[PDB]
């Protein structure tokens, strides 16, 4: 036990949110004062370690653009508590009612916060391993955060989002992370479409390894799709840092596309 543990009776579960073969996720209150999100366990389903060693990683990380780990409880019902992100994943947010109103500036800006959260991950010497719209959460005012560190390791699998070297040879790096980021940019520019439309896993891996790359999304600026291609370089070390990515996105409409004019969708 560490100073991350709270009583169960501190809490209270209310409205369900998702289910799983891991447990489930609720809106809660904390000590009567704090809307939280609680992630329960189905007591025998996962290890004690397994369900939580994702959140040892969440103790050693702390950034505005990552989701805030609040507390843990470690006898079943076993829980982990976090800040409540009001709009759920970015995937849903992008497919939902509001998605179609989003244009480049809100999208580039969301990519920015994310890049920023990862750029911190980057300098904390870590890799996330499952980066994609659906592991990003949204709050109000278009605030995006990275979460789902359930595979996040210190540097001593969904292939569409995964880097080649990482899928074939288990070579995960912050640079493999950059690869996903680049796919995530295409989610953001398509308003949530699945990568490699009409292609199946083995088709992706085969074509990706042949050097195919997703082409420019409709209405997306070539400068934006170039950045993506930089992220998908066959050579991970030649792939840009997230700190490069963070600043390039933040300064996007001034330094790169000062002449951006809104279109039908973007
Ligand atoms: C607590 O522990 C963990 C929780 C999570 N997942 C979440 C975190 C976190 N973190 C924070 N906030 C969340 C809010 C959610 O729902 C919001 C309501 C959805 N709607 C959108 C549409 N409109 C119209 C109604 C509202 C949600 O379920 C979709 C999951 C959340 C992860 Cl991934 C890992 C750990 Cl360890």
């Amino acid at each position: 036990k560490d100073a991350w543990e709270i009583p169960r009776e501190s809490l209270r579960l209310e409205v369900k949110l998702g289910q799983g073969c891991f447990g489930e996720v609720w809106m809660g209150t904390w000590n009567g004062t704090t809307r939280v999100a609680i992630k329960t366990l189905k007591p025998g389903t996962m290890s004690p370690e397994a369900f939580l060693q994702e959140a040892q990683v969440m103790k050693k990380l702390r950034h505005e653009k990552l989701v805030q780990l609040y507390a843990v409880v470690s006898e079943e019902p076993i829980y982990i508590v976090t800040e409540y992100m009001s709009k759920g994943s970015l995937l849903d947010f992008l497919k939902g009612e509001t998605g179609k109103y989003l244009r480049l500036p809100q999208l580039v800006d969301m990519a920015a916060q994310i890049a920023s959260g990862m750029a911190y991950v980057e300098r904390m010497n870590y890799v996330h391993r499952d980066l994609r719209a659906a592991n990003i959460l949204v709050g109000e005012n278009l605030v995006c955060k990275v979460t789902d560190f359930g595979l996040a390791r210190l540097i001593e699998f969904p292939i569409k989002w995964t880097a080649p070297e990482a899928a074939l040879y288990g070579r995960f790096t912050i640079k493999s992370d950059v690869w996903s980021f680049g796919i995530l940019l295409t989610e953001l520019t398509t308003k949530g479409r699945v990568p490699y439309p009409g292609m199946v896993n083995r088709e992706v891996l085969d074509q990706v390894e042949r050097g195919y790359r997703m082409p420019c999304p409709p209405e997306c600026p070539e400068s934006l799709h170039d950045l993506m291609c930089q992220c998908w370089r066959k050579e991970p070390e030649e792939r840009p840092t997230f700190e490069y990515l963070q600043a390039f996105l933040e300064d996007y409409f001034t330094s790169t596309e000062p002449q951006y004019q809104p279109g039908e969708n973007l």
